[PDB]
């Protein structure tokens, strides 16, 4: 069995190996990468996502989200307070302001310590979930706006044609902006490219141990657990590495820098934070190996998790028994 300790693997494809996306994902899996829940891919030195980032300031963040925390330093929830629209240039200035900028620090480890110690006492503003792409149309390799669609994968594997589309999303971050513990919708893969700016630290639980994290979360968030049998689909709960270690939950951590891809694997719980002003692009995708995960994925039917149009068909086809109840949640 490859990678039995479920370590995060880092890959360095050549330009020739970067041509065929599906084939490279399958290669990484042949070496055990999926067992970690997360892999890093460093693109060949010849590759570029686009020529420059010099002309992005006029992108609109229509609904910036202020991430307000409740709880204790290592065990907290966050809610998102909607703010007035602003451009990327306005948001960058805000991120660099004395109120929001990254503090002086020695290295990534010192910054991580400061994040866990102090996150809850601040409310950073995240430009998350913005439909669009920063890949140049002429970039042919690993262009997240040109991937094979999940609808087409389901059709190829299962023979059923379904409605829906699959497009990327931009994330503009600042110091302390946070992504809560989650897996993807329908336990899909995700891929994330850090286009520019400061790093993003990730934490991940191996898929084979995801239920250990769920059981801890039910203990630590007992009212939420009573409210919903899949409340981590709400994407609001944070648990620190110190707390995970105290409770024996297996996990790993890694920092992504500008110019690097991360891939999350089906049912790989992940969480993390941004170090300062940055811009990432991400999309979900599927492979043949995902189908069995999609069939078994938990679902939120309490009404909180509220998701895309395209998830309807996945539930309807892969989880027909759950369909009725899940759709009541969506309506
Ligand atoms: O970058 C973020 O805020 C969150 N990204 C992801 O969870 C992902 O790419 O799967
Ligand atoms: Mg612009
Ligand atoms: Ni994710
Ligand atoms: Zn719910």
């Amino acid at each position: 069995a490859q990678n039995p300790n479920c370590n995060i693997m880092i890959f360095h494809p050549t330009k020739e190996e970067f041509n065929d996306f599906d084939k490279y994902i399958a290669y990484m899996e042949s070496q055990g990468a999926h067992r970690a829940g997360l892999a890093k891919i460093i693109p060949p030195k010849e590759w570029k996502a686009r020529e420059t980032y010099d002309n992005i300031s006029e992108i609109l963040i229509a609904t910036p989200l202020q991430q307000v925390a409740s709880g204790r330093a290592g065990v907290f929830t966050q809610y998102h307070k909607k703010k007035k629209a602003m451009t990327v240039g306005e948001y960058r200035h805000l991120a660099n302001s004395k109120k929001y900028q990254t503090p002086p620090h020695q290295n990534f480890e010192d910054l991580e310590r400061k994040y866990w110690k102090n996150r809850i006492y601040n409310s950073p503003i995240y430009g998350a979930d913005i439909s669009g792409s920063l890949f140049d149309e002429n970039t042919k390799q690993w262009n997240l706006g040109h991937l094979g669609t999940i609808q087409d994968l389901l059709e190829k594997e299962c023979g059923v044609v379904i409605e829906g589309v699959n497009t990327p999303y931009l994330y503009f971050g600042m110091w302390k902006t946070t992504f809560a513990w989650h897996t993807e919708d329908m336990d899909l893969y995700s891929i994330n490219y850090l286009h520019l700016g400061e790093p993003k630290t990730w934490y991940v639980v191996p898929p084979e141990h995801g239920q250990r994290l769920e059981r801890l979360a039910r203990e630590l968030f007992p009212g939420s657990s009573r409210g919903c049998g899949a409340f981590l689909r709400h994407k609001v709960a944070l648990i620190s590495p110190t707390v995970l270690k105290e409770n024996g939950i297996p996990f790993n951590r890694i920092t992504q820098e500008a110019g690097e891809f991360m891939v999350t694997f089906p049912y790989g719980y992940h969480a993390g934070f941004n170090h300062g002003f940055n811009c990432a692009e991400a999309i979900n995708f599927a492979t043949p190996r995902w189908i069995d995960y999609g069939k078994m994925a938990s679902q939120c039917s309490c009404g909180e998790a509220r998701v895309t149009f395209s998830m309807d068909a996945f539930v309807r086809i892969l989880q027909p028994e759950r369909y009725d109840l899940w759709k009541r949640g969506q309506d």
